[PDB]
């Protein structure tokens, strides 16, 4: 499959897709797609080369953080549902998928992130539970 | 971004991703990912070089067909929720996004399809609306 098609497929994805690399305790972003920019509200120039933890804002007491750190250290993919905050400050539920992959071009392991906004389904399920009473 | 990472990003996608080319009134499949292979129940060798309309089965009375057909003619992406049937015969709801992309290698327009399963949400909305009254 051609590389231009793959880049287009990434650029056409509804879910957000990012690529990040490890720099100590930070995993700084090296690629984001348009979907990620519209989901998070930040432009490409602002958040490039930054760890995604800024999406958590002040809600930094989420147990999923430790699970993410364990998964990335051990080279395992992981899936976590987190509360994240856009640039304007509005909250949303982000189903995040992290996948570590070893690039053979430079023998470096990178991390692929897929973000899904699941706020709508969270609200729907909650309302169904309320009506169940 | 290198092609190996792009193929990894596509094969790790939660939604199904496919690539198809135009042959008259048919849009023949040239690529599927693992998620699509396990969602439809068909192997790559079975569905290669065939238009995806077989997923509709006998339920060919879906208006989205017309909308899909017009969208591809004008080179516009489109999003439609359709009824599809697996190889075994079980039914599901597919939110499909079609995006035309210009490949420069051959200056040919290809079509990227992204499929998301919305059956669970469809049932949620059904039950919430029913109990809602
Ligand atoms: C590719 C990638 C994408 C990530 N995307 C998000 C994200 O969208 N939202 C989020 O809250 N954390 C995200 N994270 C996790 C944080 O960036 C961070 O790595 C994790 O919370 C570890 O927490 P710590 O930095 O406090 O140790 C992502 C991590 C990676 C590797
Ligand atoms: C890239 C691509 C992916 C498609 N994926 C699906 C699909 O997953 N399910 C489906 O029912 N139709 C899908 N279609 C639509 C059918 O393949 C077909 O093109 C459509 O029904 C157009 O009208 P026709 O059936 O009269 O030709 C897809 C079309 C394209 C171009």
């Amino acid at each position: 499959i051609n590389a231009q098609l793959l880049q287009s497929m990434v650029d056409a994805s509804n879910d957000g897709i990012v690529v990040a690399e490890k720099e100590g305790d930070d995993t700084i972003l090296i690629y984001v797609n348009a979907a990620f920019e519209y989901l998070t509200g930040y432009s490409r120039d602002e958040i490039l080369y930054q760890d995604c933890r800024f999406l958590q804002g002040d809600d930094r007491d989420q147990l999923g953080r430790a699970r993410i750190r364990k998964a990335m250290a051990e080279g395992r993919p992981c899936r976590e549902v987190l509360r994240n905050y856009r640039k304007d400050g509005s909250a949303f539920w982000n189903e995040l998928s992290i996948t570590p992959v070893k690039s053979d071009f430079d023998q470096r392991t990178y991390f692929i992130g897929i973000q899904e906004d699941v706020s709508r389904q969270v609200e729907l399920e909650r309302e169904l539970a309320e009506l169940r009473a």
